[PDB]
């Protein structure tokens, strides 16, 4: 995993989303979603990033310079995606997402590991087939913490 600020200066360092997509707070929902699948269904893909809670600004060069805005809700945005990636797939998939802030702006970090053989088969419940192969890899990143962090009431 990795903080949204490292990942915002990430996607300007790259020439394209290599293995990192950059999203704003209205692209919540399938559009969200078909990019998880194509990294769900990658062979040794582990550690592919989603930042949602990110805009981007057009130069007269047409280049695309990634700014920080954050989430008009950061807890519920990490709720509900939770929800779209257990129900929308045949199986129950958690993407690891954690709250950083950028600049006094909430973002949303969505590791995305590598599901198992199992479930793979990682086919969606409605009309929607994804495309691609595979996207080859830029920078990489394999710096995974863990932390029980539990509330209670």
């Amino acid at each position: 995993m990795r903080s949204a600020t490292d990942l915002l200066d990430e996607l300007n360092a790259v020439d394209e989303s290599a293995r990192i997509e950059a999203k704003r707070a209205s692209d919540m929902g399938k559009s969200v979603m078909e990019t998880v699948i194509a990294f769900a269904n990658e062979p040794g893909l582990d550690g592919g990033y989603l930042l949602l809670g990110v805009d981007w600004a057009i130069n007269d060069k047409g280049d695309t310079v990634y700014r920080p805005v954050g989430l008009p809700d950061p807890d519920k945005v990490q709720r509900d995606l939770a929800s779209q990636c257990a129900s929308m797939l045949n199986v129950a998939l958690r993407p690891e997402m954690q709250l950083e802030q950028v600049g006094g702006k909430t973002l949303l970090v969505v590791y995305v590991p590598e599901a198992d053989v199992t479930h793979k088969p990682i086919y969606k419940k409605a009309t929607g087939l994804p495309g691609g192969a595979y996207r080859r890899i830029g920078s990489s990143d394999q710096r995974c913490v863990l932390e029980h962090h539990h509330h209670h009431h």
